[PDB]
């Protein structure tokens, strides 16, 4: 059960993540901020589900809440992915067709796994999908991380579990209905459609790094060109809801059949009408067909 | 950077039920109690963990929290709750063999009242108000200093069903106002009154003591049904017998009055935990 904390690989308002050693193997140890205690508990409820386990979902090892006197620590222990997040990976590396499709199909596979109920594992909507919440594995596939905001639904019992977490999604990735706060809060389909919007943005971030005809774009986050650094909720609402902005499709993509197919797919994630957006299953099937 | 010693040696099993098991364990020399939950009772681990993630209760008469642990296994999730270890065991265990004097009886019941009032009271700045919902002598531990602490917040409510033998009449007749937090406090007070009866029987006066018996031992079977309890408590309106010998002893006379005021059919007539404490501080 003993763990050695070896180096900090991330620190923010969320808390910190450490590379640690456990029985000679690297593990990731997240120490939550007290400010985010409700994410720790939610992530623990989600990882209680044995049938959540999947090659494209960050592997769970343990969760602990420890306390003496008035001090509490909140720990999550997972698999460790040395290559880091997709956000990290894309900064420095360009992609060929095979690697670009492998990445985006693996994320689609993880998301369809979350969204589809197993009769068990409830249907799950993530609510904070972004490139920092995706890890790159040594086999070139990715896995989805951070289930602290997740919503669960059971079709068998008609039960929607939205949890108790005042945390909201990463502002840059928020869907129009999240930014204008018109999202139907008691509708499970609404949360799936928020994930699809964010998936489209991650598809765009990845596709920019795929080389075609000797051309590639630099890594940029969604809406880099239209909002201030460290954008506020209102900054995002302006560009997405008032200005109706969507990420620009570089014209060089239209010379490449793969990037042309991906541009089509990301536009079907970005409809202002949530019910028009593709399902995660349809995205997975479309990416399985694209060459 | 730092070693995080998580190894707990499980040394002996001190409890096995439908809930799972409790073990005496060791962490880094320190004695701990480890409750390993059955799959049947996972929601009790989640509720106690959610409560402690909301408010880190620290009180001499509340079983001391150390850790909640979830570990992924091949094909299951393992759920452990780690607490302080009280080697003298539960009040239920303790009363079977031990008799009490006036000072030890009062110290036991005032320590319980103290833990219960701590749960019940909202503190601003603090803690939400908490009702226990399964108070009984098996959920109270005896400490070496003669005070008790309250255990098991798996059914707690902040502002599984309770043990049937200890259910208040409004729970048995399903009239409890479930939207009203004070209703849950009044259910705990009923159960406290039954625990006070269990303890008072074991207090010696004029060379006499009663044998340990659970509440309603004379009118319901072992593992009484909901119906068995409803008929006794709601339809016939029976209450535990106060033996004549108590009325020769000023302490037991005062405790009989106190437990009567926990057992009113009308929940709003019952004493509060704070008023029980004050009454107990004025006895002897
Ligand atoms: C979970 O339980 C037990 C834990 C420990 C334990 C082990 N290492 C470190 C600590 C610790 C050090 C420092 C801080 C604080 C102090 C300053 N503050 C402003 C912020 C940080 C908190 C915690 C503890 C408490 C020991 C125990 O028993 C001896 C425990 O009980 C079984
Ligand atoms: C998103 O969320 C969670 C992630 C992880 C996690 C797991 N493997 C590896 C990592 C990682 C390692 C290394 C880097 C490098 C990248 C580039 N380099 C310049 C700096 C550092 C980045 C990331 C992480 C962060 C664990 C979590 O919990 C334990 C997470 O929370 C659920
Ligand atoms: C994850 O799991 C378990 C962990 C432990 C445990 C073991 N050593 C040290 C610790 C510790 C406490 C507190 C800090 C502080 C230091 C100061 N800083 C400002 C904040 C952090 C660091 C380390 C813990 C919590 C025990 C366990 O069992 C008794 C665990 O398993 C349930
Ligand atoms: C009620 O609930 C919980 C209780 C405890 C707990 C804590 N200290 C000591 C005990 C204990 C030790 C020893 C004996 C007996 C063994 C044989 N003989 C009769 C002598 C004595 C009984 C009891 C327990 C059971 C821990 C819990 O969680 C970790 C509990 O759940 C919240």
């Amino acid at each position: 059960r003993d763990i050695t904390l070896l180096e900090c690989v991330g620190k923010g308002r969320y808390g910190e993540v450490w590379r640690g050693s456990w029985q000679g193997e690297n593990v990731a140890v997240k120490i939550f901020s007290s400010r985010d205690e409700k994410s720790w508990f939610r992530e623990t409820e989600l990882y209680n589900t044995v049938m959540l386990r999947h090659e494209n979902i960050l592997g769970f090892i343990a969760s602990d809440m420890t306390s003496r006197h008035s001090s509490t620590q909140l720990w999550l222990i997972t698999h460790y992915h040395e290559m880091g997040s997709l956000y990290d990976y894309l900064q420095l590396t360009t992609l060929d067709t095979v690697s670009c499709l492998r990445i985006v199909l693996s994320i689609a596979s993880g998301l369809a796994h979350l969204h589809i109920e197993i009769f068990g594992k409830p249907a799950i909507a993530h609510r904070d999908l972004k490139s920092k919440n995706i890890l790159v594995k040594k086999n070139g596939q990715c896995c989805i991380a951070d289930l602290g905001l997740a919503v669960m639904h059971s079709q068998s019992t008609n039960q929607l579990d939205v949890g108790n977490n005042p945390r909201v999604g990463t502002k840059r990735y928020m869907a129009p209905e999240v930014l204008d706060e018109t999202i139907q809060v008691d509708c499970f389909d609404s949360y799936k459609r928020v994930d699809i919007w964010a998936f489209g943005l991650v598809l765009w971030e990845v596709a920019r790094r795929m080389v075609s005809n000797g051309i590639v774009e630099d890594y940029k986050p969604p809406f880099y060109d239209v909002v201030p650094n460290d954008p506020s909720f209102e900054d995002m609402r302006k560009v997405v809801c008032v200005d109706q902005q969507r990420p620009n499709i570089p014209n060089r993509w239209f010379s490449d059949p793969t990037l042309t197919s991906l541009a089509k797919l990301m536009k079907e994630c970005w409809y202002q009408n949530p019910s028009a957006r593709l399902t995660a299953l349809r995205i997975k099937k479309t990416l399985t067909k694209i060459d």
